[PDB]
């Protein structure tokens, strides 16, 4: 076929990684250019690999790096492939978005699946650590099964961490064989999500078997498979805008029985389960001892449908179909006329959770929703590449006045294309409220400077993004945002600009990487832990003051938007170790939005990743978290003096009188004040240590509190699950859900809490 005409496949290549020291390293890899003749009867399988593995990346015995990306593009066509398609770390595997191109596997294919994400050595060990996985992406593909033996074949082993997506890719897979079938479009043994959008799946046995710490996946549909979606294990998990269409089973997630289910929980949201057997399995009874198999359905319809909950153990249906489910749980709820202050277990249905219609898709009265842009109609003369215009990108020159010049100048209808590199920005840029920018496979955006981001008693932010109570349009795709040495007054992202309309304010694939990389000065030999010593608590491991600030007015649209704060280095010479980086505070979000949040994380702040003060109309979808793995070494009431302009959390004076003592002085995973009208459709909120040890974990207590609503909150949490808190939930400084009355198979689970 002829080539698309897609901007991505013809606009200039300029980019270069600024850390990289070989000079001719190329980012960009056109398959065809590398031997692929895209007919589907030449095998390309080598030329694929080839524009994979070209310029000496992070392969076999590479732990991570960040300095070896790669956008490896597929033009239109049918590419014959006969063993797996293997992406290295750090790769972006980019098919044509205009006419997406067909990935057929061979019959006679061999290997773990048609693309491998993590590949496994003979050793049976993984090329790299499953949570360690991240920046990825596959997009715009055809796999295509139906040549291969019904016995075998996997789309997808889609085996990682965070900053991760799949999006808009069809499963197709053979509907014959019945239980010998045993074709699945992904295959997914672990990890630690990240975002799959606007996937369909067609035949197999499984359109997907999933296993993970946590994910969320919206519009998927499947059709004509046996079971859709097989849930192997989890802590949390959250579906939206499903479509299971004649299959078998919907969602099975009975695995390990009554007395061991290995799901955690499952949250499924704006749905619909068409002409399927049986829509849910599960094994979950109100009597059992844990909260194992939690399971949310809000807005889900069972069309043809005739089981839509059934209890696998027992055989027996729980919820009936062949109607609309307004709301279902099971598990233990807290709060209103059923849970109380003590909590019960429940497994019912019970009326509509009632959200404001601002956070509403008007035409489908589901959650509103938008995918990453891609920008497929838009012609490559609107692009307007920051390099060709007096940004420099080596990491060293400061290119914030040439940044704020193309800002300024550009019109509603170009697009700002940040060039692969890193742009030193050193005070702050204002960003109007009618632009769009996308970067060539996540450039950085450094804070930098030797004054104005250093000073946390006077923060600035580094990208402003419109002015206080201007509205328009403002998307941002494929960027990351970091600091060039400690900046410990940097605001990096302020956000005061609201969208013209829900969706025209937002980030896709837009990630916040504080420390722990090349560019930053904060890797090991500058921040390595030591956890034997009192923390000197070194200036020169300062990382920002706060990630992301949502100011009153504001409103953005955020989707697979990781804030990270560095654990560990990333470089490979750096074999993952761990690092103390000092980062403030990790989002805020304040006014009354509206705010939506899929698949958006925020880790390793001292002071709380989440916090939301006087907001309204808040939507995340799901959240996670962990605090710093130094604490409390310090503990969180250094090194960031409190700061009421930005309520912060104050824990010299919260844990006073406090009964567990020893950890409550630790960072909040989620803190609301006089916040209303927000809801969080699960989260997984996680304290791994004290001081870099884990022995807190035996006994669930490696910090006291997690959850903090404050100042008459109204908030409502489906799925939260906590890591080793005492408290999962505390209410005006009461404790109301604890840890040991919602033991999971891992985390603490509550299925609904409502204020
Ligand atoms: C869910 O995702 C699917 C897959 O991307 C979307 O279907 C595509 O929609 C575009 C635009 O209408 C078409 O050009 C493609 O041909 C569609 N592909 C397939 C395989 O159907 C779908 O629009 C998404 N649904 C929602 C509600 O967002
Ligand atoms: C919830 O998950 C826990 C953790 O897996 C289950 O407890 C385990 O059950 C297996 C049997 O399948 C035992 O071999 C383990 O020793 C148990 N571990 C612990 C820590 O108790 C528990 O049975 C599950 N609960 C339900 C109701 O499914
Ligand atoms: O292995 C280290 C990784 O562990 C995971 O649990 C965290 O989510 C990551 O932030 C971290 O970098
Ligand atoms: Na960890």
């Amino acid at each position: 076929q002829a080539p698309s005409g897609w901007w991505l496949a013809n606009i200039a290549r300029q980019g270069r990684p600024a850390f990289n020291p070989d000079p001719n390293y190329k980012i960009f890899r056109n398959v065809k250019d590398y031997g692929a003749v895209g007919d589907g009867v030449t095998d390309d399988t080598a030329a694929i690999n080839a524009a994979i593995s070209d310029g000496n990346r992070c392969g076999q015995g590479c732990s991570s790096q960040t300095t070896t990306p790669a956008l490896v593009y597929f033009p239109p066509g049918t590419y014959l492939v006969s063993k797996p398609i293997i992406s290295y770390y750090y790769t972006q595997l980019v098919g044509d978005a205009i006419s997406p191109p067909t990935l057929k596997a061979a019959a006679n294919f061999e290997g773990m699946a048609v693309i491998d994400a993590d590949p496994y050595d003979e050793n049976g060990n993984n090329w790299w650590t499953n949570q360690n996985n991240f920046f990825r992406q596959v997009r715009n593909f055809v796999i295509d099964l139906t040549a291969m033996p019904f016995e075998v074949g996997s789309g997808i082993h889609w085996q990682v961490a965070q900053a991760t997506s799949l999006q808009n890719i069809v499963f197709n897979m053979r509907t014959d064989g019945g239980d010998d079938n045993r074709q699945q479009g992904i295959f997914m043994d672990n990890g630690s999500g990240g975002l799959m959008v606007d996937l369909v799946f067609n035949g197999g046995r499984y359109g997907a078997f999933f296993g993970n710490q946590q994910f969320t996946t919206r519009n998927l549909t499947f059709n004509n498979c046996k079971t859709a979606i097989f849930m192997n294990w989890n802590w949390a998990w959250t579906f939206q805008d499903v479509k299971i269409n004649n299959c078998e089973v919907g969602i099975d997630m009975s695995n390990g029985g009554p007395d061991g289910q290995t799901v955690g929980s499952v949250l499924l949201l704006d749905s619909h389960i068409t002409n399927t057997g049986i829509g849910i399995k599960t094994a979950y009874d109100p009597a059992q001892p844990h909260t194992n198999g939690t399971l949310i359905l809000d807005n889900v319809e069972m069309t043809g449908t005739p089981i839509a909950v059934q209890n696998d153990a027992t055989g027996t249906t729980i919820v009936d179909g062949n109607q609309k489910i307004a709301f279902f749980a099971q598990g233990r709820t807290y709060g209103g006329s059923i849970g109380g202050t003590s909590g019960k277990a429940v497994q019912t249905t019970e009326q509509a959770i009632v959200k404001p219609n601002v956070l509403l898709d008007p035409a489908t009265g589901k959650v509103f929703t938008r995918s990453r842009p891609q920008y497929e109609d838009v012609p490559v003369s609107s692009f307007v590449s920051v390099k060709a215009n007096g940004a420099k990108g080596d990491g060293v020159t400061d290119d914030t006045d040439a940044i704020q010049a193309i800002f300024d100048s550009v019109t509603p209808e170009q697009i700002v294309y940040f060039d692969h590199g890193a742009y030193i920005i050193t005070k702050t840029v204002r960003v109007p409220p009618n632009i769009r920018i996308t970067g060539e496979a996540l450039p950085l955006i450094l804070a930098g400077g030797d004054s104005f981001f250093k000073d946390q008693a006077n923060p600035k932010p580094v990208f402003q993004v419109g002015q206080p109570g201007e509205r328009g349009r403002v998307e941002m795709s494929d960027l990351i945002f970091g600091t060039a040495g400690p900046q410990p007054g940097a605001i990096m992202m302020e956000w005061n600009v609201a969208g013209m309309e829900p969706g025209a304010a937002g980030l896709w694939d837009v990630h916040t990487r504080i420390g722990g990389y090349a560019g930053t000065q904060l890797e090991l030999e500058q921040c390595a832990k030591n956890p034997n010593i009192t923390n000197p608590i070194k200036p020169e491991c300062f990382g920002s003051f706060l990630m992301l600030h949502v100011t009153p007015g504001g409103s953005a649209y955020l989707e697979n938007t990781w804030y990270w704060v560095a654990d560990h280095a990333l470089e490979p010479e750096a074999r993952d170790q761990q690092i103390d980086v000092f980062n403030g505070r990790g989002v805020l979000i304040e006014g009354d939005g509206p705010v939506w949040g899929w698949g958006t994380s925020s880790e390793h702040s001292v002071l709380h990743n989440y916090q939301f003060n006087n907001a309204r109309n808040v939507f995340l979808a799901l959240i996670q978290t962990e605090t710093p793995y130094f604490q409390g070494n310090p503990d969180a009431t250094q090194p960031f003096t409190v700061n009421p302009n930005f309520a912060d959390p104050d824990f010299a004076t919260s844990c006073t009188n406090s009964p567990n003592p020893e950890q409550c002085k630790r960072a909040w995973g989620v803190r609301a004040i006089n916040s209303t009208d927000v809801f969080i459709y699960g989260a997984g909120l996680y304290s791994f240590f004290d001081n870099y040890d884990q022995e807190c974990l035996k006994t669930q207590s490696c910090q006291t509190n997690m959850v903090s609503l404050e100042g008459n909150s109204q908030v409502h949490l489906f799925g939260l699950s906590t890591k080793a808190s005492v408290n999962m939930l505390t209410v005006d400084g009461n404790a109301v859900a604890l840890d040991a009355d919602n033991r999971n198979n891992f985390c603490a689970t509550v299925a609904w809490f409502q204020s």
